[PDB]
């Protein structure tokens, strides 16, 4: 039947009958460039097949009416590395690539990285050395490793409902395709906080990662996550990346498209501390100080929101509470991306677990669906050890 398919500036929006068909189509309503796979694919063998149950309202239910309340469009476990649960749904199967809304950040943080690891990018270095378009903005001086930490300080609105907030403008500014839109909205912001100090969530900021990455390898970041991960470990199906505009710059903070098995094959790569076939693409101990838990700093678990979240923030990862403060079952350190209508790609070093989700929630954030993922995942690890 004929796909579903919306407009461009209904993204944040869209009536169910049309999240589906959008989510796996959006390069038929957005600029993309193509994430080009190569000719070696890593396998994802079977393994340990499970059946995990969990309960809710007092009874017990199972994958399929985990799909069916919240929505969902795919999962993939992976334990040991080997394929343990496998599902489909909303019409999607194996060659659906979906939208990762803001999972890519996690992504982009993970380049950021290995650009650390060839030199092109420093931690330590102000973000206006490699941007000098953001000098004399409150940007000027803020390092990279606090905007890989959303810790920039910069006052950044970041309600959708507020039609003059900042994240509406830059939607905005995605909507025109004005290259350096983004970068100049970016660079007319206040100063609020002391950089390093707090927290906000900013996909802006997030952004300013595709910009750094070009500025550094000055190469579309779509080649070079080709590149470093997607034509080396051996993704199995190409990708693509929505672009600000017609072969512009990659959305630093959204609009990743992969199949499910390639999602998990990032996260994979991940898990394996960055290395493949022998060569490292990430920094020692890069993996761990991505997601670090330290009580004393203002990014540790239940901090963030005036404590009104559980989740702690790493290197554009959330980070899952530990010791008596842990969920159940997600103890050893686990960690994960997000993104809204219920998009996760859950790690887990520890169990040595990749989870992904694809989700088509009808609003971008509900409480009783995240705790209830989580429960799912918690009821996977439990049967997988």
């Amino acid at each position: 039947e004929n796909p579903r398919i919306g407009r461009a500036a209904d993204l944040y929006e869209l009536i169910p009958e049309y999240q589906p068909d959008t989510y796996r189509n959006m390069d038929k309503v957005y600029p993309t460039r193509v994430i080009h796979k190569g000719t070696k694919v890593r396998p994802l063998p079977a393994g340990v097949a499970i059946a995990p149950r969990y309960r809710i309202g007092g009874e017990e239910y199972g994958v399929d009416d985990f799909m069916r309340r919240n929505r969902v469009g795919g999962v993939l476990v992976l334990k040991d590395g080997k394929v343990a649960l496998e599902r489909y749904g909303l019409g999607n199967d194996e060659r659906t690539r979906w939208t990762s809304f803001s999972v890519v950040k996690s992504i982009s943080s993970t380049l950021v990285g290995a650009a650390v690891q060839q030199g092109l990018l420093a931690l330590d270095q102000p973000v206006d050395k490699y941007l000098p378009s953001l000098a004399g903005s409150a940007y000027q001086g803020v390092t990279v490793e606090q905007v890989l930490q959303m810790s920039s300080g910069v006052r950044w609105n970041e309600t959708y409902r507020d039609p003059k907030s900042d994240r509406r403008q830059m939607f905005d500014a995605q909507l025109a395709e004005r290259p350096g839109g983004i970068l100049r909205l970016l660079a007319s912001l206040p100063r609020q906080y002391p950089s390093g100090t707090h927290f906000t969530y900013s996909t802006g900021e997030s952004h300013l990662q595709s910009e750094l990455l070009h500025a550094a390898t000055r190469i579309p970041v779509s080649d070079y996550l080709s590149e470093r991960i997607w034509a080396r470990m051996g993704m199995e199906s190409d990708g693509f990346w929505q672009l600000e505009s017609p072969a512009g710059q990659e959305i630093g903070s959204s609009g990743l498209s992969a199949t499910l098995r390639d999602y998990g094959r990032f996260g994979q790569f991940v898990l394996e501390d960055g290395v493949i076939d022998g060569e490292r693409i990430l920094p020692e101990g890069w993996v761990d100080r991505a997601s670090r838990v330290e009580a004393s700093s203002h990014l540790a678990p239940g901090k963030l929101y005036d404590g009104e979240y559980a989740l702690g923030y790493g290197y554009q990862w959330w980070t899952f509470p530990v010791g008596a403060k842990a969920l159940p079952e997600h103890d050893g350190g686990a960690f994960e991306a997000q993104g809204i209508f219920g998009q996760y790609l859950y790690i887990n070093r520890k169990e040595k677990i990749v989870a992904v989700v694809w989700s088509a929630w009808p609003k971008p954030e509900m409480d009783d669906r995240e705790e209830e993922t989580y429960a799912f995942l918690g009821a996977a690890v439990k049967a997988l050890r």
